[PDB]
């Protein structure tokens, strides 16, 4: 399967939209097909690479940094998640943890 992928960065009011198979990381995806991400660990293990689901479902097993609560609220760490579904995404949502 691939998977349509929209990028939402609310701030700077723009949006994205890129396909992603689904064996790789949203975060991979995105930068292969031109568009830049923040991120630091690269691992699932930080909140750089956060972003907030609009619709749409993901895999991010591999995480370990957002608890039950932020993840039931929709957070996702893009350098470790695949999508499920074809998903809408906001990005750049680290500051919105705290
Ligand atoms: S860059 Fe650290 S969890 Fe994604």
């Amino acid at each position: 399967a691939t998977f349509k992928v929209t990028l939402i960065n609310e701030a700077e009011g723009t949006k994205h939209e890129i396909e992603v198979p689904d064996d790789e990381y949203i975060l991979d995806a995105a930068e292969e097909q031109g568009y830049d991400l923040p991120f630091s660990c690269r691992a699932g293990a930080c909140s750089t690479c956060a972003g907030k689901l609009v619709s749409g479902t993901v895999d991010q097993s591999k995480q370990s940094f957002l608890d039950d609560d932020q993840i039931e609220a929709g957070y996702v760490l893009t350098c470790v998640a695949y999508p499920t579904s074809d998903v809408v995404i906001q990005t750049h949502k680290e500051e919105d943890l705290y």
